[PDB]
């Protein structure tokens, strides 16, 4: 039902933003739809506690994988920065949830239509707040 597709890592950039070569043959700056890592590059709020770390798992995870998927949600595929917004996956494996489910990320933005993994992430993040790791620490 979700639109699905093979993309080829560039670059990792923080937590919840990659730069992948899409399926289209472009290079694209992705950001994680669902969820929000702690900020390592702007100004405001400055580099919160969490960032680092979660930006060296998220480049871990992709740097490892065999295979990178992109999959799109049901509405806006790009935000207003002209980011593509979707769930990645590593060897099978959702990036967004990961996160999540070690408490490297909170579920935020949750912008209708783009909710179809919303309950999942949010059992992940009940999960890691009840075992209080790292943000829920
Ligand atoms: C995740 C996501 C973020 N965004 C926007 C909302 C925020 O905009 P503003 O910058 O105007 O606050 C920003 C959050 O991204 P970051 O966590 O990368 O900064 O990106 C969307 O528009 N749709 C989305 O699905
Ligand atoms: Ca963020």
């Amino acid at each position: 039902k979700l639109h699905k597709e093979p993309a080829t890592l560039i670059k990792a950039i923080d937590g919840d933003t990659v730069k992948l070569m899409s399926s289209n043959g472009s290079p694209m700056t992705f950001r994680l739809l669902l969820v929000d890592t702690p900020e390592t590059k702007h100004p405001k709020k400055g580099v919160e506690k969490y960032g680092p770390e979660a930006s060296a798992f998220t480049k871990k995870m992709v740097e490892n994988a065999k295979k990178i998927e992109v999959e799109f949600d049901k509405g806006q595929r790009t935000d207003k920065y002209g980011r593509g917004l979707a769930y990645i996956y590593a060897d099978g494996k959702m990036v967004n949830e990961a996160l999540v489910r070690q408490g490297l990320a909170k579920v935020a933005y949750v912008y209708k239509p783009n909710n179809t993994h919303e309950q999942h992430l949010r059992k992940s993040e009940a999960q890691a707040k009840k075992e209080k790791l790292n943000i829920w620490s």
